[PDB]
RNA sequence: AGCACAGUCUUAACGAUGGAUGUCUUGGUUCCUACAGCGAUGAAGGCCGCAGCAAAAUGCGAUACGCAAUGAAAAUUGCAGUGACUGAAUCAUCAGAAUGCUGAAUGUAAACUACACCAAUUCCCUGGGAAUAGUGGUACUCCUACAGAAA
């Protein structure tokens, strides 16, 4: 195998591959999202347009502490993926209701 | 409140209609002077983005109509934010940054965001502790050097 004196690709600059804040965007806050999140605890939430369905759930949990029983993305017209995030049963929407509005 | 044949033609006045003429002009034009190549350290071309309110040119690239640094240097306003008794707000300079996806385009591909394989990898702290399937490498020809194989 290999062993050059030196790496052909130094990157000294900060990771930016796809950073966990940016690759969930923002909450989606239209009326059929708002049926979804009161009736079946089952959360809309725009993200990146190269974004991992994995990393997605992985993100849900970490920046709103709330896991995931199953997650269903979508690529817009709007230039966006939109995942709709169905909430796993033992944490509730009034709590994601309170941190969203 | 009476009086006017109507039409057609012609004439004048006063207009509609139309965009000529004139007047301009941050544009062209030619000549002359002067320097004069960029690229695997990934160009040009092309996409995809990016403004608080932002569509198209311009500008810029996930740090995205400015960053750092310098010289000017107190304003900036469409709304709205912001800053000043000098590394902020405004300009110009711009030598340090950054540098999307591609594209010769080079892992195999291609009306694909498809698919391999080998390295797992990154950061913090002064010899340790945290993170992430992420990130790289792997084209063809050549050359110089080295290697164990052969005749």
């Amino acid at each position: 195998a290999r062993n050059p004196k030196c790496p052909r690709i130094v990157k000294s600059c900060h990771s930016k591959t796809l950073d966990k804040y940016g690759l969930i965007k923002y909450p989606l806050t239209s009326e059929k999202a708002m049926k979804k999140i009161e009736e079946i605890n089952t959360l809309v939430f725009m993200c990146d347009k190269r974004a991992n369905k994995k990393n997605i759930k992985k993100s849900v949990k970490n920046l709103f502490g709330i896991e995931c029983d199953k997650v269903n993305v979508l690529n817009t017209l709007n230039g966006d993926k939109k995942a709709y995030v169905r909430l796993s049963g033992e944490h509730d929407a009034l709590e994601v209701a309170n941190k969203i509005g």
